[PDB]
């Protein structure tokens, strides 16, 4: 019965908890003075994440950690990163290491060891495919065993996407060349759920495009990095899902900083993170017709 | 003496010490038993790096650290990374953090803080431009100050480069769109040397192409990630230099493991690293007519 492959576990989690991905992109700047009082940077970051995790574990499918925030704090940040990941793995919870690494061959094998084992072990990592299939192939050793997944950059919604991602190659955007290669790799590893563990990072761009990408890559999970505050934005996110599944939608700052909007927030960081996580799911789902 | 801007400092280092970049892509597997006995992973990696640095600092322009090797050892690896970078700075030597980071906007600003300040501060980093100009622009705050530079992936010589880097856009390779954008940004910051701090990562592919790239991007410094053992390989690298400057050529394992080839290697790690660093410069320079 219970899912074995990590992609099936994620599908399971999305079915049970909804498609929200909570982004623990944590900063000391976000933490109440009373909670950071007396603590080192590593203790403060970990305590804040723990407070959030404990109140949100059943209202999101997965947590994502933008490792840049932890690297910005040096060794103390990396200690918090390790402690958070260990805590997640203890609580039976899923993690994405948002690392977007770029390397090939031996250096990629070292990142695979760094992020799929040991201190920085996560269930999924994000990967940049610029250097070609030998920036993805070295991770297959892990993916083939069934316990680790990747999300590969495809098409993001930032203004810089207009510089390279969308350039015409043979009558279609560049990024489709990347996507189609991952699509054929993914086919080797399809799980019980009908999805494989080679996913794509896809931003909510505009209606026509999100529907085309969703349909073209219907057996890959989408990591949606975030979304804006306007009505078209949540509709476009909704359109990157298939039956409220097949994707997770990241929310970082809105969740991490929600306590700052309430007079009693300093004492209820996790409660207010929870309130936002729930609202996010409800917002996106309300697009259903 | 003299140069203020970091690119002019690199130019001067290449002028004095030659174009070799030493790749401290260190592994516990490369360290003699006598050197790691009684040491934690962080102590062993740093002691090993110091031994190499102490014997090679006048026979290379700069040291490059592939951070994946350090990330593979978790916190201990990050401590050795920190300590190595600090020692290099203490000794008035240059470093490149080979991190090939991908992120944009606030996450890119976090990576800039991570790698241009504090525990993991280096003089140059590598960057992957896939997500567009907003994956480069956030680092400009540092580049503008004169002390930090970057090397942006352009065209690498791995088999995977055939997948995406070379795809036709407007009748020439995709990577030229990238290089042309970096060229224009570089112009803003040209140093006294005639080069600017926005460089490129360029592999030694084949003769016609290395010549074309060297000429098109004549005011940008090249980081050459490595080269093979055949005659054509050293000549193609030589063709990526301008008057024995304008680039550095990385050599990692050959230098790090050279001690392994001699009966007395175990007590002479730095000595044999030095031997190989010198031989590397000679192999390339032998192509000059």
């Amino acid at each position: 019965s219970n899912a074995m492959k990590i992609i099936d576990k994620l599908y399971e989690k999305v079915s049970k908890n909804g498609f929200v991905c909570i982004g623990l992109d944590s900063s000391i700047d976000y933490i109440p003075e009373n909670m950071k009082a007396g603590k080192s940077v590593s203790e403060a970051l970990f305590s804040y994440n723990k407070e959030i995790i404990d109140q949100t574990y059943d209202v999101c499918a997965i947590y994502k950690l933008q490792i840049a925030y932890y690297e910005s704090y040096g060794i103390e940040g990396m200690i918090a990163y390790r402690d958070t990941l260990s805590y997640l793995r203890e609580k039976d919870l899923l993690s994405i290491g948002d690392v977007k690494r770029s390397d090939i061959a031996a250096s990629a094998k070292m990142y695979a060891k760094a992020h799929f084992e040991g201190d920085f072990e996560t269930d999924f990592i994000t990967l940049n495919p610029y250097m070609g299939m030998d920036s993805i192939e070295p991770y297959e050793e892990y993916i083939e065993k069934g316990d680790k997944g990747v999300f590969v950059l495809l098409r993001t919604s930032n203004p810089g996407a207009k510089d390279f991602e969308v350039l015409p190659v043979d009558g279609e955007e560049f990024f489709y060349k990347v996507g189609d290669k991952m699509r054929e790799l993914n086919e080797k590893y399809i799980g019980k759920s009908g999805f494989g563990p080679i996913g794509l990072v896809v931003g909510a761009t505009h209606s026509e495009e999100v529907e085309k990408i969703r349909k073209r890559y219907d057996k890959m999970f989408f990591l949606i990095p975030g979304f804006g505050a306007q009505k078209a934005d949540s509709m476009n996110v909704y359109k990157l899902l298939e039956g409220l599944n097949g994707g997770v939608v990241n929310s970082s700052r809105a969740i991490l900083k929600n306590w700052q909007n309430y007079e009693d927030g300093s004492e209820k960081v996790g409660y207010y993170a929870r309130k936002k996580a729930i609202e996010t799911y409800e917002e996106i789902k309300a697009n259903e017709v």
